[PDB]
RNA sequence: GAGUAGUUCAGUGGUAGAACACCACCUUGCCAAGGUGGGGGUCGCGGGUUCGAAUCCCGUCUCGGGCGAAAGCCC
RNA sequence: GGGUGCGAUGAGAAGAAGAGUAUUAAGGAUUUACUAUGAUUAGCGACUCUAGGAUAGUGAAAGCUAGAGGAUAGUAACCUUAAGAAGGCACUUCGAGCACCC
């Protein structure tokens, strides 16, 4: 979803970002570009299944990735609550 | 008057020079830079002159320019 | 504040390599190449010798081509010592602007 990456306090952007996030297990949710290249999406839900954190997705990288802040457009980004 | 190496330029009768680019090694992570080495040229073309022609001479092609009624002519 | 180019397919910083390398110096060493020079006097023009070529004049010997042989340095290649770097991709954390222009 978009209003919840507009949300909250604690998020995440960039993918290697979410990916080494993910070893540290302190994020509540993680959400994913579905336009994305799947060579890295792949990359971030296999881990964010294996840990047992919610997955969701997206449509585009690039509205999600003006959701962060960001003017750019991202592949992952997580919500680190 | 312009014409010479890929390009930009020199070369004012003694066999064609520089930069830059291209090749090779340095140099196996891949480049760039660098430092060495090497390769490459009917001097637009054909004559003539000369021991020798990029050089001077005549013809010829292209291109700029100018004189001209043109044919032509000059740089 | 304006105009562009790029950025979570990673902006930008740092680390880490790079590397005790390239290299500048002080030596050591005396072969390989590279280049530079070859008394005077003729001569525009000469290291020596060989073969072809080709030769008008000057010359003891001439400009091309292909080889081979000589000393003087200057060189880069091997050693020692003291000094000795560096840009980018890629690595490694942090993670959003950086670059050109008025
Ligand atoms: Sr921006
Ligand atoms: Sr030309
Ligand atoms: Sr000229
Ligand atoms: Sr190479
Ligand atoms: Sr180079
Ligand atoms: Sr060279
Ligand atoms: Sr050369
Ligand atoms: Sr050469
Ligand atoms: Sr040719
Ligand atoms: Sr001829
Ligand atoms: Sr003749
Ligand atoms: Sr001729
Ligand atoms: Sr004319
Ligand atoms: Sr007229
Ligand atoms: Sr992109
Ligand atoms: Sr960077
Ligand atoms: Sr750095
Ligand atoms: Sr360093
Ligand atoms: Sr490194
Ligand atoms: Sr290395
Ligand atoms: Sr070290
Ligand atoms: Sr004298
Ligand atoms: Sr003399
Ligand atoms: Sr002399
Ligand atoms: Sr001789
Ligand atoms: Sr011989
Ligand atoms: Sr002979
Ligand atoms: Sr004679
Ligand atoms: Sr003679
Ligand atoms: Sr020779
Ligand atoms: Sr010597
Ligand atoms: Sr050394
Ligand atoms: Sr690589
Ligand atoms: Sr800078
Ligand atoms: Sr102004
Ligand atoms: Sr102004």
């Amino acid at each position: 979803s978009y209003d919840k990456v507009s949300q909250a306090k604690s998020i995440i952007i960039g993918t290697k970002q979410t990916v080494k996030a993910l070893k540290r297990g302190s994020v509540k949710e993680v959400v994913v570009a579905k336009d994305a290249d799947p060579i890295l999406t792949s990359s971030v839900v296999s881990l964010a299944e294996d840990q047992g954190i919610s997955v969701s997705m997206v449509e585009s990288m690039k509205k999600l990735g003006k959701a962060c802040g960001i003017e750019v457009g991202a592949a992952a980004v997580a919500i680190i609550l």
